[PDB]
């Protein structure tokens, strides 16, 4: 939208561009989803949104994304940044926070189209939102969590320098799933960062966050 | 979106086109809002949204339109149709229903940019959604409410054949306001209809309501 | 509770005492419900709560009553008054309002165990809360609604001087039901009232309502 | 209530009795609250309910307890057990769980009136619910969280054998507060349980949880 400055935000790395999904990018993301996100014998997500039928996925996705855009509040926000490789939407690296002005703590969530995995994009797009969070938002801590049987996202966290932060368990599609929690302080983030990241279009967004 | 068939719906009258607001149409509706919606000595809405600052109005509108788009369910839907006069979205004629397949009853809500009022677009645009509800959705009853000090929406209802359906009162900006309720039966709609209305691109949407 | 002054409110008529339901009264109420509330061929309630099994009904009722007691706010309250005959709970005459300090409008809901119907308790217990509403809370309007096939509550309303205030239709257990709405102004109440009503224990409650 | 079997549950230790709060016990808890729960320099609670005026405390507390009583569901429950010392309610040892049939994981919350602190009641009351969770409910994990500056609950956790399970930070009365997370497996519970515990009246409640 041309009426919400958050649409002008750009986070760029040597291979990726991240930005809030426009109407065009949402449709691209649905196209990517329909080509496949994960092997059907896995469930990497808290909410099993990828189980939805081919017919339902498109609107479920539009709905979720619309709701996330619409729910932005200074004290409770979620930013699902579309990840682009040469202008094409390959996945989402979200960043969110509750009471950010007070806590200075963000968490994240991610997915990539299946054919786009295993090329370092997941590490890079994480490095990208962390740069945004620490350098632009002046976050102090970033957290993430991964199911024990989701080693790609565990490795991404370990690569970006997160430390172990305890264990959780949740109901995952009717069965107990163990989860690992990760924590990244600004110190740790600095000591492990290797991706050159640039942010543009943020000046006008500053007062929305604080 | 090209992934939601409701975007293909068009309801046209001799002077108007109504459709679901796309990214661009939402921003056009916002441009119109920022030129003025109603006399400030007046509050024709139960939610005083037009009172928000020039700074807040654009996101508040997006948020709301997005929530409605995201919210479509067979048993609880709201269609916020953009009303186009030239190549500009001048207002919104909404149609909504809870448990529609059972009750077959719809209600409506409306607004037009200040510079567009008084040209008979209010009556024409109500006639358009009413034709859509009765003739395409197969509704049996349509309802509406107006504050007693909003004679233009009262006159639109009367011109379209609606009958008194009782009195209400609500809190409007911390003061009591009286409302008039209106009810249009399918048979009363036939009796009083004068506007030629055409519906296109609904065939693929049909299952969504049924 | 001895910690909430609304438990001291007493509304008394020649045959009835109405009061907020204590632990004991809630239990009497459930006893009464388990003996039966209406012929199974009928559904007089918006929410089909009497359809629940005999196993589930006791907790459904406690949960419901607990929630209404817990939910009291100045701008949003519901008073599920237990109706006592011979000192034992025979039913509930509820009074409720949203934005009462501004609208000064209340509505009501009621039910009696089967063996307690047709004695005029329903009329008398309506009279009881109408008096409390107008004389004690200074309401200006009371409303009520009945399914068209629920003549006993319709007749209680007509008897207390309410006037027809429109038609509605809802889903009721998977089928369409017509509802009649009723409206009583202060003056109409004062023209039709015949029951002697006394209110005790309200002085300390008064500030909770305005 | 005599219509909800959970009211028949008794968890007894050599000094304490825990049970769901009846109307009487809720009033005793409030009495205890009005005498004070913690040093006002401190905020041990994520929700600062002890900050309410003495005027609002009683209804806030009834409202909270009624909501927890009323909100019981197989997949989302909270048991706010009254803690009785010499037959009077002196605090609450809550036990709660979301999706328990699948996760087999519980969490807990506690408070005692000032004058009852420092006599081993907190340690013993935790053991009480832990034995109930592990021995009766067939839990596999129990969790707990304490703010860093809340050494009494930390100590209770350590004494009951919980292990460190990470860090969190939250907004606490407008300021950032660090919290510590504790985890206790069935095995570590077994290794460390000293307190003798009897559970009665659970026999009929069991199906409600499974
Ligand atoms: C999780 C991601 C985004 C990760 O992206 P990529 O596949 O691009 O990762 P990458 O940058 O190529 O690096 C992946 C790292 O995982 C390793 N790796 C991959 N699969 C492995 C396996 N089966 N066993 C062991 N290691 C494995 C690679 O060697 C590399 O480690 P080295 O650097 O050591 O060589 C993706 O795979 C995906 O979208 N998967 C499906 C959905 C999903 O799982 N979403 C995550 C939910 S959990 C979540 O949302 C929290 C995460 C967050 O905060 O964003
Ligand atoms: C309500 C509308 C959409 C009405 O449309 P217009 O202003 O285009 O009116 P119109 O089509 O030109 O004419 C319709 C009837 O209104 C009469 N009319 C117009 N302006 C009037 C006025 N100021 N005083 C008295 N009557 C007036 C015309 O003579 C005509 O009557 P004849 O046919 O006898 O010649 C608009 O006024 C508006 O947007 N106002 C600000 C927002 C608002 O009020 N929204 C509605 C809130 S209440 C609501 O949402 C429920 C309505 C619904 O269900 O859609
Ligand atoms: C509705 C009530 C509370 C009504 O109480 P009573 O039975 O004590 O009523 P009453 O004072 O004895 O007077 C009942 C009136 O019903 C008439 N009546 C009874 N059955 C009738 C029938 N089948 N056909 C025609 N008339 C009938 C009687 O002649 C009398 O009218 P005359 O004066 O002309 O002789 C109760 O019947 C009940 O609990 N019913 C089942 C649950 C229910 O329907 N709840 C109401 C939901 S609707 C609602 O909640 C809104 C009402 C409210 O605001 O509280
Ligand atoms: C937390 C409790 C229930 C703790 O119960 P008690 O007071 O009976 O404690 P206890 O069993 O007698 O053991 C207390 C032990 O705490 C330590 N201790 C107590 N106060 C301390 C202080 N100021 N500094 C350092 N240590 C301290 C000592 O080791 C002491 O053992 P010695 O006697 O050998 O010296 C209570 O203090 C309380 O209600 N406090 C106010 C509200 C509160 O903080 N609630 C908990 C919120 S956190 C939560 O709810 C999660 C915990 C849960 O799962 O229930």
């Amino acid at each position: 939208s041309r009426h919400w400055p958050l649409f002008d935000l750009r986070i760029t790395t040597p291979r990726l561009q991240l930005q809030l999904p426009t109407e065009e990018l949402c449709d691209q993301l649905i196209d990517t989803i329909l080509e496949g996100v994960h092997d059907p014998d896995r469930m990497p997500f808290s909410v099993p949104w990828t189980r939805a039928s081919r017919e339902d996925l498109p609107f479920n996705t539009l709905s979720h994304l619309w709701q996330q855009l619409a729910g932005f509040k200074r004290d409770d926000w979620s930013l699902p940044l579309a990840v682009l490789v040469d202008g094409r939407a390959v996945g989402v690296q979200a960043l969110s926070s509750k009471d950010f002005p007070i806590t200075r703590q963000v968490d994240s969530g991610s997915w990539l189209g299946l054919r786009y995995q295993g090329h370092g994009y997941g590490t890079e797009m994480r490095a990208a939102v962390l740069y945004f969070a620490f350098a632009e938002l002046e976050a102090q801590v970033a957290t993430s969590r991964s199911f024990v049987d989701n080693p790609a996202s565990i490795a991404v966290s370990r690569r970006n320098g997160y430390r172990d932060n305890g264990l959780d368990r949740v109901a995952r599609e009717g069965a107990m799933a163990e989860a690992l929690l990760f924590r990244l302080t600004r110190d740790d983030w600095q000591r492990h960062r290797t991706v050159e990241v640039r942010v543009d279009g943020f000046d006008r967004c500053r007062p929305l966050f604080g």
